[PDB]
């Protein structure tokens, strides 16, 4: 699929960096006909087939086309793509508030966790009911709206892993980050749904203790902890958090994904559930 290729500096004013990675940029940007304001990624392109510096045009296309089809209040949203030989340029919702990781190194209590966890669940629900696998959730890709509320909004971004998964399984390596990764990752096995279950696991673990249940020196030991399910609830850390709560955490870190507990058994879960 081919983008709009006018200059986007023709309809567009860039400002304030608001994030940056591998091959890709994003900048706060305001949209000359509305006075509306978005969040551009510009991300660069492959610029040739057997490259590893850029991004491939099949996997730019794939988030692209996960992107154009969401629409929910947890999950950012796509405005418009441009594109030049160099970039292409996704016009993205803006999402100004910092991300759930900035707002975490300011331990949360319960109420406060199942806030912010109750926000993810129903943005993943909405993925997960679309099939749409994110692969790569992390308190890094949880951003805010406003983080001067007692309870913000958030929405769920980068969705440069995301895969629809049409047979309940894809089998691709697609490698996040080693906290975070299901083990089925790490074992480069057939990925589905599951895979995001286990990530929000690590993450409740995290938002209710400020500490990293796989976490090693390297990268190769979290990723040997992440495989042989290496991880317990330190005491330290979690004697005044509810058993309930470390029920919900024990069943999403769960090696086999057929006995993980699935978003549909995460909004029944009595942790969560009203
Ligand atoms: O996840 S995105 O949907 O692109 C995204 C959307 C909206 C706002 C973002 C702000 C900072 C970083 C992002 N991600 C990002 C990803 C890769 C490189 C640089 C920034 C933001």
């Amino acid at each position: 699929t081919v983008f709009r290729q006018e200059n986007v500096d023709d309809y567009y004013d860039t400002g304030e960096e608001l994030g940056s990675g591998q091959f890709a940029v994003v900048k706060k940007c305001r949209e000359k006909s509305t006075g509306l304001q978005y969040a551009a990624k510009f991300i660069k392109k492959r610029r040739t087939k057997s490259s590893r510096r850029g991004v491939s045009r099949e996997d730019i296309e794939r988030e692209v086309s996960i992107l154009k089809e969401i629409q929910h209040p947890n999950v950012i949203t796509l405005h418009e793509v441009y594109e030049n030989k160099t970039d292409v340029i996704l016009i993205l919702e803006l999402v100004a508030g910092g991300e759930l990781f900035d707002f975490l190194a300011e331990s949360l209590t319960e109420e406060e966790a199942t806030e912010f966890l109750k926000q993810i669940l129903n943005g993943v629900y909405y993925l997960h009911s679309l099939q749409i696998a994110h692969f790569d959730l992390k308190p890094e890709n949880i951003m805010l709206l406003d983080r001067n509320v007692p309870k913000p909004r958030i929405k769920i971004i980068d969705f440069g892993l995301a895969h629809k998964i049409d047979f309940g399984n894809e089998f691709k390596n697609i490698f996040g980050t080693p906290e975070f990764v299901a083990p089925e990752i790490v074992n480069y096995e057939p990925l589905g749904l599951e895979a995001d279950m286990w990530s929000i696991g690590v993450i409740t673990y995290i938002l209710l203790s400020g500490a990293s249940p796989f976490l090693g020196d390297t990268k190769q030991e979290t990723l040997a902890n992440v495989s042989a399910v290496n991880y317990e609830f330190e005491d330290e850390y979690f004697s005044n958090t509810s058993a309930l709560a470390k029920d919900f955490i024990r069943r999403l870190l769960v090696k086999d994904p057929k006995k993980r507990m699935t978003i549909q058994d995460s909004l029944q879960h009595p942790w969560i559930k009203p």
